[PDB]
């Protein structure tokens, strides 16, 4: 294997972290190769579930405590700090409010949260590689509660950044949530990624276009697909009580992605800086609901 950038994978991973037994898993936590039994029952299906009052309820409590564990994570993002020490402050965090951590064994993910760098897009595994001032790094989080997932995630700055960081991070953010104030009934899915893209492309950048955001709530991930790129052909109209991400990926240089041979971690090819951030939302009458939204903030980290 022939690395895009400087960064490299920091082995040996710490034995994976058990999760106590009182708390309940989602169906994967036992599977062997951590197959979701729920998840491959509905392969292939633009279906897009409506979300009773009960599974309201419960979508608002997890993505409550999601955002409580990622702002746990932000406060530890200093220089020197490893990201395997960033996944098992989160792991405890997890717990500590009674949830599991929905990335921990999805797949056989090893790791509790997904901690990408600089080049990585997404999916980066928690490893022995303390934090470098100048990183940007992006905490991707999801904590599943009495039968609900919640999913977040935020790119941080370790310590001071260069203008180029600080841009690609900003306009990054933009895309999010100029896709995420077009969101209400009759909307079309496709639409986000003309937003994301005409607005990421104005800036000089470029968007992922192998991950999409997804429909959440008794499943990790599930329809709709939702791409954050132009002229996509998703399938889907908004509706009240649609739950929904949406999580742009967006690049330095060009839109191009690899996988490194651990199966998980996603890279830019040529090796330039990603940055991303995902809201979980819930499609009201007036527009959406972020139900993963800061409620004693009015910014993102990188910001504050
Ligand atoms: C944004 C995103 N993230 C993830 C993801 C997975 C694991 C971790 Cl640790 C972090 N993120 N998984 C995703 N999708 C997984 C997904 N699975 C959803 C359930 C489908 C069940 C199924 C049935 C047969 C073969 C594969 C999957 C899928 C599988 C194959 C192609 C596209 C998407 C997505 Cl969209
Ligand atoms: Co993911
Ligand atoms: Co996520
Ligand atoms: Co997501
Ligand atoms: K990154």
């Amino acid at each position: 294997y022939r690395y895009t950038g400087k960064l490299r994978p920091h082995y040996p991973l710490m034995p994976t972290r058990p999760v106590p037994s009182y708390i309940q898993r989602p169906d994967y936590a036992d599977h062997p190769l951590g197959m979701s039994e729920s998840e491959q029952a509905l392969k292939g299906t633009s279906q897009i579930k409506l979300l009773s009052s009960e599974d309201i309820e419960g979508m608002r409590l997890v993505c409550r405590l999601a955002r409580e564990v990622l702002d746990v994570a932000a406060g530890m993002i200093k220089p020197g700090v490893t990201t395997e020490e960033i996944d098992h402050a989160v792991h405890l965090a997890c717990i500590a409010r009674n949830c599991y951590p929905s990335p921990l064994n999805y797949y056989n993910f090893p790791k509790s949260c997904c901690t990408s760098v600089n080049e990585v897009i997404c999916h980066g595994i928690p490893d022995r590689r303390p934090l470098q001032e100048g990183d940007i790094v992006n905490v991707d989080i999801t904590l599943y509660r009495n039968g609900y997932h919640g999913d977040l995630n935020e790119t941080f700055f370790v310590g001071e950044v260069d203008d180029g960081a600080r841009k690609l991070v900003q306009t990054t953010y933009e895309c999010l949530m100029q896709a995420i104030d077009a969101v209400k009934p009759g909307v079309r899915y496709r639409e986000l990624g003309n937003i994301i893209q005409k607005h990421a492309q104005a800036n000089g950048f470029s968007v992922v276009r192998s991950y999409c955001g997804h429909g959440i709530h008794k499943l990790f991930h599930t329809a709709p697909n939702v791409p954050h790129y132009a002229k996509n052909k998703a399938v889907g109209v908004m509706k009240s009580g649609h739950v929904f991400t949406i999580e742009p990926m967006i690049c330095e240089g060009g839109w191009q992605d690899e996988t490194w041979p651990d199966g998980w971690t996603a890279v830019t090819r040529d090796g330039k800086r990603s940055a991303q951030f995902e809201h979980t939302l819930l499609v009201t009458d007036t527009g959406c609901e972020i139900l993963t939204r800061r409620l004693d903030s009015a910014r993102p980290h990188f910001m504050s």
